[PDB]
């Protein structure tokens, strides 16, 4: 909605999404937090360790409705409110070079589905 | 909805979105295509040169309703249908090292707005 004009300083976004084939080595249970970001977007797969205003692994979850600061993997910080938790899964995957990482369900695609235009 | 199991080969997505401060050097007019992807998602800012099933810069736009193949910047190809065109703007921006690039409005953020969790 905001007008962008000659001479203005702005921030530009540059995507570099990568995709890799991998093998599922394990499926485990994981506690996730549900938070409403100040922008109105709602996340149900926030890691407890990504709340940086309260050390939730040491002190337990925030109170429901509590204002929290959430870190995104690139270090950007966001205001949100904590609204509860759920238990879901993490998927341990192995790459072609033998390296491994644990992934959330949202970041996994079967070999049959279209990969997103996010790249 | 699909079940992911131990021993399965899957594809995993890894974001690496970067953000940079830059200066707007020019605002120009640009013809964009409007396409409906087979997945039901609708784009209004597709570049004519990103239709790869018809060379639209040489032969003009596809017919309305025509099946097209669309390339995404990472080379992934998608089926879609062409549904018309519009004229919008491109923003020529300059980075701190003096390099420049033309950007779509969707990829530009003012210094006041929150940057997205896409990173």
């Amino acid at each position: 909605e905001k007008v962008i004009s000659v001479g203005q300083t702005v921030i530009t976004k540059h995507r570099n999404t990568r995709y890799y084939s991998c093998r599922v080595m394990a499926v485990t249970s994981q506690t996730f937090y549900e938070v409403m970001f100040d922008d109105g977007s709602f996340s149900r797969d926030t890691f407890p360790e990504d709340i940086v205003s309260r050390d939730c692994l040491k002190l337990g979850p925030p109170a429901e409705g509590e204002v929290v600061q959430v870190k995104w993997p690139d270090g950007k910080l966001y205001g949100a409110k904590y609204f509860g938790s759920n238990i879901a899964h993490m998927y341990q995957v192995e790459f072609e070079d033998g390296s491994q990482i644990a992934m959330k369900r949202e970041d996994i695609y079967t070999l049959d589905e279209e990969l997103p235009k996010r790249v």
